[PDB]
């Protein structure tokens, strides 16, 4: 009753049906001969995958309660063990995400924009004192994401310099690497026989860990702080729902929720984000007349006197276009994170037994080639009908779809904005490579493009 797919051995899988390349680059080549939708065994586990934008859609929106189930990743399972927003399940999830959605909105009593826009001031005049002089922005784009989760629960933010922050930050960063390393792809299929033998996820293990302890004195700093009637972000705030839950002990809201809960919030929303950042700037450099169109968009509708403002956005319908084709191409989370299905569940015929992992290739639809005309070339055009304004489109779901749609989304679609409108509105730039020779070839649970030097040069 399990899609079709090639034949599993037992304790191995169809490890051998697989592509050295890589976990996605293995999905794709089964899709080839067995089709949308296939069964694939990873050593004992049964694994059903969805591509493209239609057997995507009728899962995660035309069944989305059947398929709200999130599903593991093994390197961090021993780190979150089905504790935090984002790993959780069940009646643990939606009280969680109902919580977290809620909080975020509201207390942190600066508005998640302003935040934003401060941050991206601070990067201007960080960016300035360079004098254009070469650089990888790797570092301040994991430092401004990572600074704007920071602004959500801590209530504060950190200093480029600092040096404390920027030691747990690179290595909070180590951790993601090698989370999306062969070996970390590997260790997903074989944890069991694994954990026993040294290997990245020990590694992976004691950053993760170590920031929980940092966290962890941060709640303890909060407690011994806090004003109720006065919370200052998302921490004083689980804490205060922590008390008005006393008397109740099947209840959520537990130290350890707490905890793997503002871990989990740094974990998704901030490589993602930058590395989307980093991406969106080679870009820039290699297609400089969409820059410029960007800056000139820019000079029109915001002018050089004021920031950006999210509300530009709605006017800035080409940027917002360029945006939005960053977004598809960088596909950056590409075969998008694991689900399972709540109840046994009916699919196409099939029948997918319940809690059965669902791995919905997001990157079949970013290059679905019904919705985008170019899908292998950067083409703002996906996004712009004959009149210029912004288009929808279905294949475009790089923050995925269901129940379990990216919870931020948002911070990071107004991320991505102010932080592209704001730079360039203030800096053009260049490099060592000439536009012609860069090279945009990249591959884990999320991509990553190279490392590059870049200039960002003032201008009056
Ligand atoms: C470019 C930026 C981002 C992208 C592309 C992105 C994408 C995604 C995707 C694809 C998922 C999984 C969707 C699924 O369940 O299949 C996800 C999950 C999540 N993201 Fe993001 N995300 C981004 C930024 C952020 C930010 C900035 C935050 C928080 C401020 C955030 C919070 C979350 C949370 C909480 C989940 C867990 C979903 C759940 O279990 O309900 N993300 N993200
Ligand atoms: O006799 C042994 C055979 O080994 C190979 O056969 C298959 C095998 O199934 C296999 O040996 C190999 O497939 C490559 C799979 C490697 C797994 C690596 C994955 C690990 C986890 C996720 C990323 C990649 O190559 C061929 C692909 O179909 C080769 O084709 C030949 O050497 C030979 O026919
Ligand atoms: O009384 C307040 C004291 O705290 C100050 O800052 C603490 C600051 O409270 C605390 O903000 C700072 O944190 C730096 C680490 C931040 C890490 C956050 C990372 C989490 C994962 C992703 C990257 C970001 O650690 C500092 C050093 O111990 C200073 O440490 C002291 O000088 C000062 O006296």
């Amino acid at each position: 009753k399990l899609p079709p797919g090639p034949s599993p051995l037992p304790v191995l899988g169809n490890l051998l049906q697989m592509d050295r390349k890589g976990l996605l680059r293995s999905f794709l080549r089964l899709r080839e001969k067995y089709g949308d939708v296939f069964t694939v065994y990873l050593g004992s586990r049964p694994v059903v995958v969805l591509c493209g934008t239609d057997a995507i859609r009728e899962a995660l929106v035309d069944q989305a309660e059947a398929f709200s189930g999130r599903g593991k990743i093994a390197v961090v399972d021993p780190i979150f063990q089905g504790y935090g927003v984002i790993f959780a399940n069940g009646e643990r999830w939606r009280a969680l995400r109902r919580f977290s959605l809620a909080t975020m909105r509201d207390f942190g009593k600066r508005s998640v924009e302003e935040r934003i826009q401060e941050e991206a001031r601070c990067l201007v005049e960080e960016l300035r004192k360079s004098k254009g002089a070469l650089l990888d922005n790797t570092l301040l784009f994991h430092s401004i994401t990572s600074n704007i989760i920071c602004s959500i629960v801590f209530g504060k933010r950190f200093d480029y310099k600092d040096p404390v922050f920027l030691r747990l930050l690179d290595l909070f960063f180590q951790s993601f690497s090698l989370i999306s390393s062969f070996s970390s792809q590997v260790f997903e299929l074989f944890s069991g026989f694994l954990k026993y033998f040294p290997g990245t996820h020990r590694q992976i293990y004691r950053n993760l860990q170590e920031i929980n302890t940092w966290i962890g004195q941060s709640v303890e700093k909060h407690r011994a702080t806090l004003d109720p009637s006065n919370p200052r972000d998302f921490i004083d705030v689980y804490l205060l729902r922590m008390e008005k839950d006393k008397s109740d002990p099947s209840s959520e809201f537990h130290h350890q929720n707490l905890i793997l809960t503002v871990l989990s919030l740094f974990f998704a929303g901030t490589e993602t984000t930058s590395t989307t950042l980093r991406y969106g700037f080679l870009l820039m450099l290699k297609y400089p007349h969409v820059t410029e169109r960007v800056q000139k968009e820019i000079e029109q509708v915001i002018g050089s006197h004021r920031p950006p403002a999210l509300d530009d956005r709605a006017k800035m319908p080409y940027t917002d276009a360029v945006i939005h084709e960053i977004q598809r191409l960088g596909d950056l989370i590409p075969f998008g994170v694991p689900h399972t299905v709540t109840k046994d569940t009916q699919f196409r015929g099939y029948v997918i037994p319940k809690n059965t992992e669902v791995f919905p290739v997001l990157s079949s639809a970013l290059h679905d080639p019904r919705y985008f005309e170019t899908p292998n070339t950067f083409n703002p055009g996906h996004f712009l009908d004959a009149n210029g304004a912004l288009k929808r489109n279905e294949g475009f779901m790089p923050f995925s779809l269901g129940k379990r749609i990216c919870l931020g989304e948002g911070i990071a679609r107004t991320e991505l904005f102010l932080f592209f409108t704001t730079i360039l509105q203030n800096f053009s730039i260049a490099s060592p490579v000439p536009p012609e020779d860069i090279d945009l070839t990249p591959s884990g649970v999320g991509n990553v493009p190279p490392s590059y030097q870049i200039r960002f040069l003032a201008r009056h």
